[PDB]
């Protein structure tokens, strides 16, 4: 049969966590293929369906300078190196559902917060109140598992196609970061107080939710110069919102208005501080082989101090 192959490097670095899948667009449909082949395996889907689905995904992520197919494939990717280090802990749907529910979870993102679609009222706020994109990132997902040829999990069961499409559901919702605090907060107890309880579906779903949040936030886990070049689009498209607020009449939060440039360095120590550390510490508590994440974030904290110290 056609198993897909990586040349050297890419065969042996795409295993790590802070793999950069690179600047080749064309090679990242190959590289999730190859992806979903070992994580879940070659009779997991067809490949023609698996394909076309891939194709419209990709054409339904915006040319935005962060939220686009890139970052897609990325946090794919990083999902890919969880589950690949926790083999056994994953039913056979999940691994199917988590991958797919990756590359979907910013279907047609448009660079603004739910904060900036409430603000402007823009449909999409009055369709959903709460979680507003990744409601809409969800909608999107079914959307294009409906389309003639493309759905991936025709093998499955009704009740098997429903509790896949409901693990991808509540996976997109997990990937808004208002939500990841309380969930973090509660994951943080439950270890702690040993009632955590992997048999359990309702803690189950908080940690897929958790490490939702770890692979969405996986470009403060990255090499140095990733990392540093990545901050550069996150704050491309917060800048484009921050305007789009001052145009409303809204002073933006400061993390949006490019007149705080100078201050950036500050801000990431703030969110490395306030929501990465926290994030992969509390992963590698429940899944320690993800050890690997919280090692990097905290390189990557320790170079933001370097910046602000004034030696980078
Ligand atoms: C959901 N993710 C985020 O909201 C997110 C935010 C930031 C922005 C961090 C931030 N900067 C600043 N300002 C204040 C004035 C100058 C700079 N204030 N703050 C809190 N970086 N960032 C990363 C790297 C990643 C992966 N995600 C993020
Ligand atoms: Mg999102
Ligand atoms: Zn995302």
């Amino acid at each position: 049969l056609m198993q897909f192959t990586l040349p050297v490097r890419l065969c042996k670095e795409i295993e790590l966590f802070h793999f950069d899948i690179g600047p080749f667009e064309n090679m990242w449909p190959g590289i999730f293929v190859y992806m979903v082949h070992r994580s879940c395996g070659t009779s997991c889907f067809e490949l023609e369906k698996l394909c076309r689905f891939i194709m419209s995904v990709k054409k339904n992520y915006r040319r935005v300078p962060y939220h686009n197919w890139k970052h897609a494939v990325t946090v794919a990717h990083c999902m890919y190196a969880i589950l690949q280090n926790n083999h056994t802990l994953f039913t056979d749907l999940e691994r199917k559902g988590l991958l797919i529910a990756c590359l979907c979870h910013d279907l047609d993102h448009r660079g603004f917060s739910n904060s900036y679609l409430q603000k402007f009222d823009h449909p999409l706020a009055a369709l959903y109140s709460t979680s507003t994109m990744e409601q809409h990132h969800f909608s999107q997902t079914v959307s294009i598992l409906q389309l003639e040829g493309h759905n991936i999990f025709s093998t499955l069961s009704s009740s098997e196609y429903e509790q896949v499409l409901e693990i991808i559901r509540k996976a997109i919702i997990a990937t808004d970061l208002a939500l990841y605090f309380g969930n973090r907060k509660q994951l943080e107890e439950m270890y702690q107080t040993g009632s955590l309880n992997l048999n359990n579906q309702s803690h189950r779903d908080r940690v897929i939710g958790l490490m939702m949040t770890a692979c969405d936030l996986c470009s403060v886990t990255k090499l140095w110069p990733v990392t540093k070049l990545t901050a550069n689009d996150i704050y491309a498209e917060f800048w484009a919102e921050g305007d789009e607020m001052k145009k409303l009449g809204i002073q933006p939060i400061p993390m949006m208005d490019r007149d705080k440039k100078d201050e950036v360095p500050q801000g990431q120590l703030g969110f490395y501080n306030a929501v990465a550390i926290p994030c992969y510490t509390t992963l590698t508590q429940i899944l320690p082989p993800t050890e690997p994440l919280l090692k990097a974030c905290r390189d990557n904290l320790s170079q933001w101090e370097k910046v602000i110290r004034g030696e980078e």
